[PDB]
């Protein structure tokens, strides 16, 4: 229930221990005026250091003016942190206001075009994001919520997505999350505590060719529903064939244990740790970050279950494009469909109590 | 960390509220007596499993490979998380199976009410499995996984997440607040009321339907708050609203939380004093409800609410009063009913050879 400290040269909610909940909101800038967009990303950076210590925005729930209506929506009051992180990103859209566009980042790149591809353009896309994290899922919804009420008339929400439990770590020493397929999902990721591969595959650097983004790293979103009518009349073997690791321990076919080595040749040509697998890619590695969602019934008598995918790296170009394109043969794809997609530039951390949200590119 | 399966009531009513919910209503797809008992079976021994934090029927995995587990797996290595399973059936399930004149009469049709604004497909159900635990992903487990055993003989018509309090981190002593920012919950029967629960949530033998004896009634309600139109109110209108200060959810002209309401200080149509008992001739209710938020319409508003549910021993002497007596609530403002259903929820499971709806079938 402890705080997460906001403050760093790296915004938390990234290399961050991920915690159970998610509260995902894309927002669209509906202000032309970049003095009022600059005092929004000040306000809320000043709120953000209220909620992710666990205080009320403003001048708090209660007790000002009986005839004003109060600074923070008071739905948190008397609940921990929770470890809430809050973490900003820049759509590309973004970058055609406020005389932007020279200063997008080259690896802020489009994703083409993948085969199997179902966007939905109305929860696609977005100028802006915050990525809430926390342990309560009231504390999440209640930091969305006052964000986007302090920048009513500059921002509106385009769309968001709640996750109801994480299928990512970046915590090896600690159990492993499922998935809504039911296998453990986040085993060889990019741990907190591995500075060295993080500043390799995560961190932006000043040498990469984007002076402000130094520090910061870039954000794939992908909305993943799963056929699980499909999956669940699959045998075992079928599924764990799909994977490439068993499901019950979770180690690579052949081997005991969830964290001995993959051998890959061991696997289905299509296996998807096989195809993922950063051996596969050129080194191409990836931090996971993603949590399972269920949005109601799907109107034909099932269940909607889906992974809501998130994804940091170093450079789009060099991250998720190519593993993506290497899934084209993945095992998997019987059983998903992207129907989702969204791309941020994440800035870098907030550095002091002076500092605030973008300022380096501001 | 785990609660009992069986007793003289099905738990999940009176016993303690956990963490979250997933509310699932189904319709069923079957004509035959036989089949529908035989998934009742099947179901509760499936239950009784899953409340005790293992896998259904032979397991996640280690079975034959060409098979499909038992289990679809999404629970292993997690805790019971003080998981109840809680079943009910809606009153069309009685135009099934030659039920008619098995109806309990207490099952009653609501009256459609000011304000009502139901979406069909989010109403209604044949039978509805109310699965409460600390650990979201223990609930949908356990209706992801009756719902894969009964494909064939039903299907699910709707669904509903939520969530309370996180007890990790919030003291089992504390009301929780909903979404408007109010406490919520302070005046309510306590699963410790063996009396009061005797009076107003478990039916009764001489009520008039022997097979619901230990059993009660459950209303539910989907229903959503005009977040941004609330959050643009003064703290006055919104105490006004209630009664109760939101600080510390005093009512008005007392200083705690728990201090007894005193009605006449409360404006006319305040919220609080139209749902009081002493202002329903002692109407009482159970209410177990959950806070939710679905994600934003295309408006780019919050979609979230309260998933009301009240239990009773009788729905046209607990919901129907106090829900009528809410046509002029200053909170209407606010608020719009959405979705709706009842359903009779039969008596516990009472060994291990019982199983749901025997008294009934
Ligand atoms: C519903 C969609 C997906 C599911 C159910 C899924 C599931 C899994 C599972 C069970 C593992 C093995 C355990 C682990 O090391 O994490 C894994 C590994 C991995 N997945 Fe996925 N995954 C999905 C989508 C994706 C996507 C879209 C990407 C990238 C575009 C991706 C990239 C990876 C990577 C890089 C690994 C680690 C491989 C290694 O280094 O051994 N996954 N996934
Ligand atoms: C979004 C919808 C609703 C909200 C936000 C809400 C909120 C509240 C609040 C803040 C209280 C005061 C604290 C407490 O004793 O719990 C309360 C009391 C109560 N509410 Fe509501 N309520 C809602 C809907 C309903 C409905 C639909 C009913 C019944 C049909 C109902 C019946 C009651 C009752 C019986 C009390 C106890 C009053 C007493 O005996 O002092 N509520 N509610």
């Amino acid at each position: 229930g402890s705080a997460v400290p906001f403050h760093g040269a790296h915004q938390a909610g990234i290399a961050t221990p991920v915690q159970d909940r998610l509260h995902f909101a894309a927002f669209d800038v509906t202000t032309e005026d970049r003095a009022a967009f600059v005092a929004l990303l000040k306000e809320w950076t000043a709120a953000a250091r209220r909620l992710t210590a666990g205080h009320a925005v403003g001048e708090g729930a209660y007790g000002g003016l009986p005839e004003a209506p109060p600074d923070d929506t008071g739905e948190a009051l008397g609940l921990k942190p929770s470890r809430l992180t809050l973490t900003i990103g820049f759509g590309p859209s973004l970058f055609t206001r406020f005389g932007l566009a020279d200063l997008r980042p080259e690896a802020l790149a489009d994703l083409p075009k993948f085969p199997g591809d179902n966007l939905d353009r109305a929860r696609s896309g977005g100028d802006l994001c915050v990525q809430a994290c926390a342990d309560d899922p009231q504390v999440a919804v209640h930091a969305i919520r006052n964000l986007a009420r302090i920048g009513f008339g500059k921002v509106v929400v385009r769309w968001s997505q709640l996750g109801f439990g994480k299928t990512s770590s970046t915590t090896p020493d600690k159990q492993t999350p499922r998935n809504l397929l039911g296998f453990k999902d986040g085993t060889r990721n990019i741990a907190g505590t591995e500075k060295d591969r993080l500043d390799r595959f995560v961190w932006a650097a000043e040498k990469d060719g984007t002076p402000w983004m130094t520090g910061g790293s870039y954000l794939v979103a992908r909305r993943i529903r799963m056929h699980i009518e499909t999956w669940d009349r699959a045998s075992l073997q079928e599924q764990e064939d799909v994977f490439g690791r068993d499901k019950g321990e979770g180690a690579p076919v052949g081997k005991a244990k969830e964290r001995d080595e993959p051998f890959l040749k061991a696997m289905k040509p299509d296996a998807h740790v096989r195809l993922a697998h950063p051996d596969s890619n050129g080194g191409a590695t990836l931090l996971r970050r993603g949590y399972s969602f269920t949005d109601g019934t799907d109107g034909l008598g099932r269940l909607d279950a889906g992974l809501f995918f998130l994804a940091y790296q170093r450079d789009i170009r060099t991250g998720f494009v190519p593993v993506q394109r290497n899934l084209a043969t993945d095992a998997l794809n019987e059983y998903i469909q992207h129907v989702g997609s969204a791309v941020f530039a994440v800035p870098p951390g907030v550095r002091d109590a002076d500092d605030w949200w973008g300022s380096t590119l501001f």
